[PDB]
DNA sequence: GACATGTTGCCT
DNA sequence: GGCAAGCATGTC
């Protein structure tokens, strides 16, 4: 096989919006316990800027027990519970309060164990339905709590490693955030044309 | 203590 | 497309 790096600080540590745009094509990978590796391509992202930013935990600069992810060293990761049963993956970029949450993959490896994550721990499902949001994701990734405030350069179950195809410039879709001036402005990035994205903005594209 | 707020699967 | 169940969390 091929020399397998990970992507470290140096990939990390730029201001959301470009972290955003880069982790485009990037593969996320997931080593369950059982020794089953996860793969999926991302496709879909959000900026949360920080103080400014009215749509972010941390907008005024406010800190509390749960967000302490958002102000921890680039690739710290933010994982915490929306609606009292759902997963967001975040990782905190460069700058004060400032994150990316990962919105949609591509699946690429392991996508029956995704399956089962998916249907028979909690609620056929398509491929398209594995990892098509947030929440989906973190489901068939095996993603919760756990995974708050660690390392995404330095740990040894989740990882990610450099993607073979990555968008240029004109192939990526600047949109508007999903369920948020700040919940209009386009800090969602996706990838043009993708059927693995979460929602599809027909407005922004043409 | 109260209580407003924040994605997915089904349904309209 | 619309519609809330779900309960963790933050705030008063
Ligand atoms: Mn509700």
């Amino acid at each position: 096989g091929p020399h397998m790096t990970r992507l470290g600080l140096e990939f990390f540590d730029q201001p959301a919006v470009p972290l955003a745009r880069a982790f485009l094509g990037q593969v996320l990978v997931r080593r369950l316990p059982n020794g089953t590796e996860l793969r999926g391509r991302i496709v879909e992202t959000e900026a949360y800027l920080g103080p400014e930013d009215e749509a972010a935990h941390s907008r005024g600069g406010r800190q509390t027990p749960r967000n302490r992810g958002m102000f921890m060293k680039p690739g710290t990761l933010y994982v915490y519970i929306i609606y009292g049963m759902y997963f967001c993956m975040n990782i905190s970029s460069q700058g004060d309060g400032a994150c990316v949450l990962l919105r949609a993959l591509e699946p690429l490896e392991g996508l029956e164990t995704m399956r089962q994550l998916r249907s028979t721990l909690r609620k056929v499902l398509k491929d398209r339905e594995l990892c098509s949001g947030p929440s989906k994701l973190c489901q068939a990734l095996a993603i919760n709590k756990s995974f708050d405030q660690r390392d995404l350069a330095q740990d040894e179950a989740v990882w990610l490693e450099r993607g073979p195809l990555e968008p240029s410039e004109p192939a990526v879709v600047a949109a508007a955030r999903v369920g948020v001036e700040w919940a209009r402005k386009p800090l969602r990035f996706y990838v043009r044309g993708s059927p693995w994205v979460s929602v599809v903005d027909r407005v922004a594209e043409q």
